[PDB]
């Protein structure tokens, strides 16, 4: 007793990796609108999503119909071919010719389409590794790399676009027209001791760590340097090596040499990317 309690980290090496979190849409290369060629209401729909159609094929009917005439016209039909991504109107309304009916376009030329700031552009170039997040669960997010850095910068918003093309498999639920968090990865660093923020610890203008001795049960404070930080994980670098025991919860009561109680010993952060 009179010794300070503690909670350790078996230190592993690993990559950090540093990323730029955007907004981005699931987009198609190739779509287009369905609009009719005439004025008025919907009697039937001939299309559900999901609905490959073939370019001409007639997906929404109308009233026959006025006074009048005539000229009386006409069905909708699809501007091309492709499958149904998307349905805007229901039965009863009414429709102009610059009424979007539905979407029409390829689903295996997804893209996915995001604005980087200007102040943000400079570290990525085509080729970089993304992760496309549509939900916190594994099923929900998927690879993609950068196809495309627009040479074009929107002098309005700041902004420049960069296109992503998604790989890997579970694509199927990457659906199109939704919307995406990315995680553009822009840097790696490898080979690194990974921790948890909190065991760094800011003492007199400086930081350190807590190496646990399991001989003697006390600490040493160990000057350390953060290369990098991101997701409350630190990349670190100090005579710091594989498997030393680094302290990862009660560093609020210790000095260098303090005496302490090992309660348990946490596995080290993965070997691999934090992303």
């Amino acid at each position: 007793s009179y010794r300070f309690p503690v909670i350790a980290m078996k230190v592993k090496k690993g990559i950090l990796s540093d990323y730029l979190s955007l907004n981005g849409d699931v987009d198609t290369k190739v779509k287009a609108d369905i609009f009719p060629d005439a004025v008025g209401k919907i009697t039937s729909l001939r299309i559900k999503l999901g609905a490959y159609v073939q370019k001409g094929q007639i997906v929404a009917t109308l009233d026959p119909s006025r006074p009048g005439s005539v000229y009386l016209k006409s069905p909708v039909r699809a501007p091309i071919s492709g499958y149904i991504l998307n349905i805007t109107k229901k039965i009863g309304e009414t429709v102009n010719p610059q009424s979007n009916i539905a979407v029409v376009g390829r689903i295996d030329t997804k893209q996915i389409l995001t604005y980087v700031s200007e102040k943000y552009i400079s570290n990525i170039k085509v080729g970089n590794d993304a992760i496309i997040e549509v939900g916190a669960y594994s099923n929900e997010k998927f690879k993609a790399k950068v196809s495309e850095i627009s040479p074009i910068l929107d002098s309005k918003s700041r902004t420049i676009e960069v296109y992503l093309t998604p790989i890997g498999s579970n694509l199927d639920k990457l659906i199109i027209g939704m919307f995406s968090k990315i995680k553009l990865i822009t840097k790696r660093f490898k080979d690194v001791i990974k921790i948890s923020r909190e065991a760094v610890v800011e003492r007199e203008g400086k930081k350190f760590v807590f190496k646990v001795d399991l001989e003697s049960k006390s600490v040493q404070m160990l000057p350390i340097t953060v290369l990098f930080e991101i997701d409350n994980i630190v990349a670190l670098s100090g005579e710091v090596e594989e498997n030393d025991l680094i302290v990862v919860e009660g560093m609020s009561a210790l000095s260098n040499g303090s005496l302490i109680n090992l309660v348990d010993t946490k596995e080290g952060l993965s070997a691999e990317s934090n992303i």
